[PDB]
C-alpha cells in the first residue's frame, strides 16, 4: 500500500530543531510517504541503516532522475551535467578529475591561509567595535575567499553571484521563475570567466579543468561549466551556513563552548559532532531511484520509485547514536552522514572540515566572551538552514 503522503518538508527554519514528524517517521515500521512542492511523491528514509543503504548501494541511481518528474522543492530542474546527477562510470570520470583539488593532502596547505584570514577578519571586527554580524563579517568572507581563489572566480563579484545564489536556492512560491532566470545569468557570467581562462590561463581550478577538456578530452564543455556553477555555490554558501549555526549551537548550550575553550585539541571531534547534529539542508537529499526491486527498512521500494534520505534525521537515529539529541563533543565512532555516504560522499568535505575547524579555532582564541547580541535572522524558504544575520558581541 501507500501511506498517506505527508506535506514535505517539515521544518522548522529557526534553531537547530528537527520536526517531530522525523522522529515519528523513524519509529514507524517501513518507509513513510511524502509530497514535495513539485514532482512525484516518494518514500522517505529516516533510519541510519536505511539512509546509508539508499545513499551507498549501487542498486539505487541518481541518473534515473531525468526520466522521472523528480520530487523536489524547486520548480526548475536544471538537470546539470554534474557528477552528482550521474552514476558510474560517468560519475567516476568526473569525480576522479575534480577530486584532486579537494583531497586532504591538497587542501592542508590552505590551513595557514584560512587561519590567518579568520584572525584578520577578527581584527576588523574588534577594530570596528561591537556589535558585529558573524555572517557578513566572518562566516561568509572565509569560505567565499577560499573558493574564489581555489576556483578562480573574482572575489569582487561575490555580491553579484551571491544575489544569483539566493535566487537559485529560494523555495518561495512567489516569483517562481527568478531561479531559472538567475541561473541563466549565472551561466553567462561563468561562461565569461571560462572563456577568459581559456584565452589566458591562470593558476586556478578552472584553468586546470579547461586543460583537461581542451587537451585530455576528459569532460564536455557543458560538464565543465556546470561543475564551476556547483563548486562556486557549494564552495561558499554551505560553509557560510554552518559556521554561524555551529557557533549558535555552542553558545546555546554554553558548556560546549567552555569545553572547547579549555580543550582546543577537541575541536576536530567537536566539528564532527556538529556536522552530525547541525542540519545544513531544509529538506532531504536528492532522490535516488531503484534500478531493481529491493527492500529498504521493511518497505519494498518499487523499481522506478524515488527514495529521499533525511540526513539530519538519520544523524539523530537513536539506533546508531546514543543520546542522539544531545551534543557530545567527544562522541566516538561518529560516522555521521552529514557529508553523505558512498559514491556521492561530499567531495569538499576535507575543505569543509578544515574551514570549520579554523573558523571555530579563531573565535575561541580571540573572542572567548562571544555572545549573541540581537535577534538572529534565520534563513527561510531556502534549500539550506542557518542564521542569515547573526549579531554578536564580546
Ligand atoms: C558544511 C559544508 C558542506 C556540507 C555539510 C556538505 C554536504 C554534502 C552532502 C550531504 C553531499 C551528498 C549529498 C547526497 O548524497 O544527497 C555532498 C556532496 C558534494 N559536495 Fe558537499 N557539503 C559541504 C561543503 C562542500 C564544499 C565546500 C564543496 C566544494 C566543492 C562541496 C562540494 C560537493 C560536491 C562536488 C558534491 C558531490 C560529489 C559527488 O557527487 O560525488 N561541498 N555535500
Ligand atoms: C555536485 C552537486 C552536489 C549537490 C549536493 C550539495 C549538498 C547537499 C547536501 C544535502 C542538502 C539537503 C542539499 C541541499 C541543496 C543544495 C545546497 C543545492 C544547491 C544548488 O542547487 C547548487 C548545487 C546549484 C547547482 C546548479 O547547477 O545550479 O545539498 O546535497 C546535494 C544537493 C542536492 C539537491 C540540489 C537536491 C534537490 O533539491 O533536488
Ligand atoms: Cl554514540
Ligand atoms: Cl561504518
Amino acid at each position: 500500500t501507500y501511506p498517506e503522503s505527508l506535506s514535505y518538508p517539515f521544518g522548522p527554519d529557526e534553531g537547530l530543531a528537527l520536526s517531530e514528524s522525523y522522529t515519528r517517521a523513524r519509529d514507524t515500521d517501513g518507509l513513510i510517504r511524502v509530497k514535495l512542492p513539485y514532482g512525484e511523491p516518494a518514500w522517505l528514509a529516516t533510519r541510519y541503516e536505511d539512509a546509508r543503504l539508499v545513499l551507498g548501494d549501487a542498486r539505487f541511481s541518481r541518473a534515473l532522475s531525468e526520466e522521472h518528474d523528480p520530487p523536489r522543492a524547486r520548480k526548475f530542474n536544471a538537470q546539470a551535467k554534474s557528477m552528482f546527477n550521474m552514476d558510474a562510470p560517468d560519475h567516476t570520470r568526473l569525480r576522479r578529475l575534480i577530486s584532486k583539488a579537494f583531497t586532504i593532502r591538497r587542501v592542508e596547505e590552505l590551513r595557514p591561509k584560512v587561519h590567518d584570514l579568520a584572525h584578520r577578519l577578527i581584527d576588523d571586527m574588534l577594530a570596528k567595535g561591537e556589535p558585529a554580524d558573524l555572517v557578513a563579517d566572518y562566516a561568509l568572507p572565509i569560505p567565499t575567499t577560499v573558493i574564489c581563489e581555489l576556483l578562480g572566480v573574482p572575489f569582487e563579484d561575490r555580491e553579484k553571484f551571491g544575489r544569483w545564489t539566493d535566487a537559485i536556492l529560494s523555495t518561495s512560491t512567489l516569483n517562481p521563475e527568478e531561479g531559472r532566470v538567475k541561473r541563466m545569468e549565472l551561466v553567462g557570467y561563468i561562461g565569461g570567466i571560462i572563456a577568459a581562462r581559456r584565452a589566458q590561463p591562470a593558476d586556478d581550478l578552472i584553468s586546470g579543468m579547461i586543460e583537461a577538456r581542451d587537451v585530455q578530452d576528459k569532460l564536455t564543455e557543458q560538464e565543465l561549466l556546470d561543475h564551476c556553477i556547483g563548486l562556486l555555490i557549494l564552495g561558499h554558501e554551505t560553509t557560510a551556513s554552518q559556521i554561524p549555526s555551529f557557533v549558535y549551537a555552542l553558545l546555546d548550550q554554553p558548556q560546549h563552548w567552555k569545553r572547547l575553550l579549555d580543550d582546543p585539541e577537541l575541536i576536530p571531534s567537536a566539528v564532527e559532532e556538529l556536522f552530525r547534529f547541525v542540519p545544513l539542508g531544509s529538506g532531504s537529499a536528492a532522490p535516488r531511484y531503484a534500478r531493481e526491486d529491493i527492500e529498504v527498512g521493511g518497505t519494498l521500494v518499487r523499481a522506478g520509485e524515488p527514495v529521499l534520505v533525511a540526513l539530519g534525521a538519520a544523524n539523530r537515529d537513536g539506533l546508531r547514536f546514543e543520546d542522539p539529541e544531545e551534543i557530545k563533543l567527544d562522541r566516538p565512532s561518529n560516522h555521521h552522514i552529514g557529508f553523505g555516504h558512498g559514491i556521492h560522499h561530499c567531495l569538499g568535505a576535507p575543505l569543509a572540515r578544515l574551514e570549520l575547524q579554523e573558523a571555530l579555532r579563531a573565535l575561541l582564541e580571540r573572542l572567548p566572551t562571544l555572545k549573541v547580541a540581537g535577534d538572529i535572522a534565520w534563513k527561510s524558504e531556502m534549500m539550506v538552514r542557518g542564521p542569515r544575520s547573526m549579531p554578536v558581541g564580546w
